[PDB]
This record gives structure tokens, C-alpha cells and sequence, in this order.
């Protein structure tokens, strides 16, 4: 089987956090041996999935740029399947795909509140895992559409359960993190607890693990509805509670999901994905 030291050298990045207390790697540029891993996973003949949602004007603003960039940069050299969930298939951009990429598209119901569009992804992803994704892929990523791939996002990111460090908070102390802090919410994390602040824009794992992630988060979302409370950062609050309880087996550095509004500091050596500028006045239709 694969050993961590076969592909991961933390000493290449001595000035950042490269290992967690529960022995998961934090993958930074310089630490990974992609050649070793490409050879390993090609011998297993893996396929990698990617889900993305675009509901409303998120389709026109973001979906083409997301997919064009994913085609170029996501798991190059391996078969990939893009799963695209939209409310209006007639507005789908049908871009040309390259070798080892294919896709399929699903029509979904548009939830009335943007907060519920975001949170209902957890329910829909689990339904699709059970119905087909579990039979199609070895690993799955679930991503926001309001971002663009900038460089290779490869097999060094694969694992049983994979979390993303949020770009603005990776050096912060846990008591500064924007976790949900009301005990009445299923997402509550008390002061004095927490490892990292994870970004809900990227998470992944085997289909089995992603099913558990998404099912447990959606259970918390529904429980909160019954208690008349809505977590401060919606599905992200619940995801952070999940990963506190069920530690990820791999974490990605902020290089894998970077906000250029921060600037480009010394620690961010090669950006693999960048955030799109927010445009909520146009793309969201409720407060
Ligand atoms: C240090 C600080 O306050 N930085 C904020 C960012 O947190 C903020 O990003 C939003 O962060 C929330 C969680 O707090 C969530 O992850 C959102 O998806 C994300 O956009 C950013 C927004 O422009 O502003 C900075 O000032
Ligand atoms: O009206 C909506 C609200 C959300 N989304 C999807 O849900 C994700 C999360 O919402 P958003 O990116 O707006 O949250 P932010 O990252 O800005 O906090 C988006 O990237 C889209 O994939 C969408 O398609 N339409
Ligand atoms: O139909 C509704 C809308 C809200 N609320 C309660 O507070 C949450 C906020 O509701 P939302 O508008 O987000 O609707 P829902 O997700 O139920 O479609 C709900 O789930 C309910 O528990 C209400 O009692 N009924
Ligand atoms: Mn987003």
C-alpha cells in the first residue's frame, strides 16, 4: 500500500504547518512527489469525480470559467468525470473537454433562499453518491463554482477525507475562528476547541467518506431548522463541526484555494485555485 514517506516530505516546507497532531499531512507546494503518485494511481486505474453546482446567475457568472479551468488543471493524466448540477440546463455552457475528461449534467430544483441553495448541496451530493457516484469513481471532490483553477490540482490531493484550509485564517488561533458559537446550533464549537478553520469551497474523499460528511452535515442543517436557528456560515459551520469530530486524513494548504484580495505573501508559493471576486448584488436574489 502507499506509505506517507513515499510521496510526502515535510522538511521541504519547514516554516509552515505540515503535520497535524493526529498524523495527517498538510499538503504544501514542495512537499509532494507527484510523479511517484501518478505512477501509483495509474496502476490502480483510478477515476476521480468532481461535483459543482450553479443555480441562478452563478451559471452565467462562473460555470464556464470553472469548467474550462478544471478541464486544464484537475487530475491531469487520469480519467475524470464532472458532475454539473444546474436549475436551468438550457443555460449550460457546453465547452470542449480534453483527453480523459467527460461530464454529465443534472437539473435540480432552485431553493428560494441562496442560503438553502448552498446548504441543500449536502443532501443532493449524498443522493448522487448512492445512486451512481459510488459506482463510477475512486475519489470525489465537491467544489464551489465561484473560483478558478490556476495550476495543477493533482493526485497529491487524494485521500480518505480531505479538507481545505480557508485562506484568511490558516495562521490564526482557534478562538479567533468564525465557528458557530451558539450552543443551540448543531454546528456549535465552544471556545477552547478546534484544530483549523476549514473552507466549504473544497472538500473530498472516497465516495463512502464524502457520503458520511454530507449526510452528517445535512442532519445538522435540518436539526437547526427545527430549532429555529441558522448557522452563521451555513454549510461551512456544519462542515467545521464535522471535521472537528471526524478528523480529515489529509488537509490542503491555502495554495489550493487562495484569495488574491489578501495579496501574495511568502508562504503561498504556487497557487492552484483562486477565489472569484464576490458579486452578491447580482448573483444573489435575497438578503
Ligand atoms: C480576517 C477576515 O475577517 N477575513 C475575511 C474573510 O473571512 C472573508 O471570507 C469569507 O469568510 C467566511 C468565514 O468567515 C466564509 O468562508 C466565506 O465563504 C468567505 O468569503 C472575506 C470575504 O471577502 O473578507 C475577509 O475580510
Ligand atoms: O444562489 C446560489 C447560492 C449558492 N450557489 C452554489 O453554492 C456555492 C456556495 O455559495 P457561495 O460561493 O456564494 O458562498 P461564498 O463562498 O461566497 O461564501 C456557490 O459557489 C455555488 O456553487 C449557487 O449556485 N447559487
Ligand atoms: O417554512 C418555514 C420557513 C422557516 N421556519 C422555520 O425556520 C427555518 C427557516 O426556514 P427556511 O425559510 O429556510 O425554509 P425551509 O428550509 O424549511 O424550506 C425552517 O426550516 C423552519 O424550521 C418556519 O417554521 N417554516
Ligand atoms: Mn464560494
Amino acid at each position: 500500500k502507499l506509505k506517507l514517506s513515499d510521496w510526502f516530505n515535510p522538511f521541504k516546507r519547514p516554516e509552515v504547518v505540515t503535520m497535524t497532531k493526529w498524523k495527517a499531512p498538510v499538503v504544501w507546494e514542495g512537499t509532494y512527489n507527484r510523479a511517484v503518485l501518478d505512477n501509483y494511481y495509474a496502476k490502480q486505474k483510478i477515476t476521480v469525480g468532481l461535483t459543482v453546482f450553479a443555480v441562478g446567475r452563478y451559471i452565467e457568472h462562473y460555470l464556464e470559467e470553472f469548467l474550462t479551468s478544471a478541464n486544464k488543471h484537475f487530475m491531469v493524466g487520469h480519467p475524470v468525470i464532472f458532475y454539473i448540477m444546474v436549475d436551468d440546463v438550457s443555460r449550460m455552457p457546453l465547452i470542449e473537454l480534453g483527453p480523459l475528461r467527460s461530464f454529465k449534467v443534472f437539473k435540480i430544483k432552485p431553493e428560494k433562499r441562496w442560503q438553502d441553495i448552498s446548504m441543500m448541496r449536502m443532501k443532493t451530493i449524498g443522493e448522487h453518491i448512492v445512486a451512481h457516484i459510488q459506482h463510477e469513481v475512486d475519489f470525489l471532490f465537491c467544489m464551489d463554482v465561484d473560483q478558478v483553477f490556476q495550476d495543477k490540482f493533482g493526485v497529491e490531493t487524494l485521500g480518505e477525507s480531505v479538507a481545505q484550509l480557508q485562506a484568511w485564517w490558516y495562521k490564526a488561533d482557534p478562538n479567533d475562528f468564525t465557528y458557530e458559537r451558539r450552543k443551540e446550533s448543531a454546528a456549535y464549537i465552544p471556545f477552547g476547541e478546534g484544530d483549523f478553520y476549514y473552507h466549504a469551497a473544497i472538500f473530498g474523499g472516497t465516495p463512502t467518506q464524502v457520503l458520511n460528511i454530507t449526510q452528517e452535515c445535512f442532519k445538522g442543517i435540518l436539526k437547526d431548522k427545527k430549532n429555529d436557528i441558522e448557522a452563521q456560515w451555513h454549510d461551512e459551520s456544519h462542515l467545521n463541526k464535522y471535521f472537528l469530530l471526524n478528523k480529515p486524513t489529509k488537509i490542503l494548504s491555502p495554495e489550493y484555494c487562495w484569495d488574491y484580495h489578501i495579496g501574495l505573501p511568502a508562504d503561498i508559493k504556487l497557487v492552484k485555485m483562486s477565489w472569484q471576486t464576490k458579486e452578491y448584488n447580482v448573483v444573489r436574489n435575497n438578503v
